[PDB]
């Protein structure tokens, strides 16, 4: 039996909380994670209009595609609480946080007003005074699994590899922006060679951040692309410095006018609640060569999506970022006065059902609680170290 939040929620107060990186780590070739100098593992931008003007071929390499398997990339909160662990140990002390959680799973939440079709299927949990939140991924991947199925079934055998080279365009564009270390340090055989480079999806630079909405505080661990320009030492001013790259198709109509107004949306999303201010688009044609990239800067998005003229629409089907703010932190509020926090014996479910127009928290089985705080969550290690602070 559930508690439920009418999705027409919006909080009024969006007193908004400066993100900040807190540490970060990586995983590496082989999908194995890394704690001790995780900067050795951060790319930097580094793509020149000259360059973008020879026409780079974004399905070069598709064959010869690194690829990690699906089970093996939900988002894994072992090598992050031990990550944490580190850094806990380290600053004598634990998080100050209300929540901790990877970003995917509030980017989601973030962007649900408009994306009302999309499940969201997630477990909530108690412990040493902060929510921990994962994503149900038993549900995850046997969607994954069956939209899949679907995509292979309902479309010809072209229109599907089609498709499966789209989604590399992505991984391929990362490799041919970036490179290991800055400009200075990089020489330019490095620079001009990568249109060769192996494509992986192996390797990752996460970072963790404090950030609050209201009077609520926030741990988030996300996915960072890259670096724009150098990493400051100084520990405030890094998130000022990533961007985020993403690819698509050039527009031609106004269909897909308003198909890139949601992407746009949803990109400004994760970074807004990460902190990156900027944003780069590749963009490639049929042929999935790249024709132009362009950069956006995230505080400047929501004006953008607002003055459009194309895509003025009615009030309740025109994105407004403002007004999923609203609603984020109705959600984010609500999770924040309903659980009692230090009740440590039971779990919850976060579950938006988008057939039943429902935002349910509901309690877990016992089982499920248990399984949870028990290796599936939370783990021997991260429990016993948070328990022998106050000892």
């Amino acid at each position: 039996m559930a508690k439920s939040l009418p999705l027409n929620s919006r909080s009024k107060t969006t007193a908004l909380k400066q993100p900040r990186e807190l540490f970060s780590y990586a995983r590496d070739i082989d999908g194995k994670y890394v704690y001790d100098d995780p900067e050795n593992s951060l790319s930097y931008y580094y793509l020149p209009d000259s360059t973008i003007d020879t026409g780079i071929d974004l399905q070069g390499g598709y064959s010869k595609f690194k690829k990690i398997p699906d089970e093996q990339n939900l988002a894994d909160f072992n090598s992050l609480l031990k990550a944490i662990i580190k850094y806990e140990t380290s600053e004598g002390k634990k998080i100050s946080s209300d929540i901790i959680t990877f970003r995917e799973i509030m980017t989601k939440i973030l962007s649900l007003p408009y994306n009302l079709t999309d499940p969201i299927d997630l477990y909530v949990v108690p412990f040493d005074g902060q929510l921990f939140i994962k994503s149900d991924d038993e549900l995850d991947m046997k969607r994954r699994k069956e939209q899949e199925v679907r995509m292979k079934q309902t479309n010809t055998v072209e229109r599907y590899d089609y498709m499966k080279r789209c989604e590399y365009v992505g991984y391929k564009f990362e490799t041919i922006a970036t490179i290991p270390k800055p400009w200075s340090q990089v020489s330019r055989s490095q620079i001009e060679n990568r249109n060769k480079k192996v494509v992986n999806n192996y390797e990752q630079y996460l970072s963790v951040i404090r950030t609050g909405i209201g009077n609520v505080k926030l741990v988030l661990a996300g996915e960072i692309d890259c670096c724009w320009d150098y990493l400051p030492d100084e520990q405030n001013k890094k998130l000022n410095h990533y961007v985020e790259l993403k690819t698509s198709r050039i527009i031609e109509n106004n269909s897909q006018v308003v198909s890139f107004e949601q992407k746009l949306f949803k990109a400004w999303c994760q970074c807004f609640l990460m902190g990156v201010t900027k944003i780069i688009y590749g963009f490639r044609d049929n042929n999935l060569i790249l024709k132009n990239v362009e950069l956006f800067n995230t505080e400047e998005i929501p004006i953008l999506i607002k003055n459009n003229p194309l895509t003025n629409a009615a009030t309740e089907k025109k994105i407004n970022c403002t007004n999923a703010l609203k609603w984020y932190g109705a959600v984010v509020d609500w999770l924040n006065t309903t659980v009692d926090k230090k009740d440590e014996i039971k779990s919850y479910r976060l579950k938006y059902d988008p057939v039943r127009k429902s935002f349910t928290l509901s309690e877990t089985d016992s089982e499920t609680n248990e399984k949870l705080r028990n290796g599936q969550l939370l783990t021997p290690e991260f429990t016993e170290w948070r328990q022998s602070l106050k000892k």
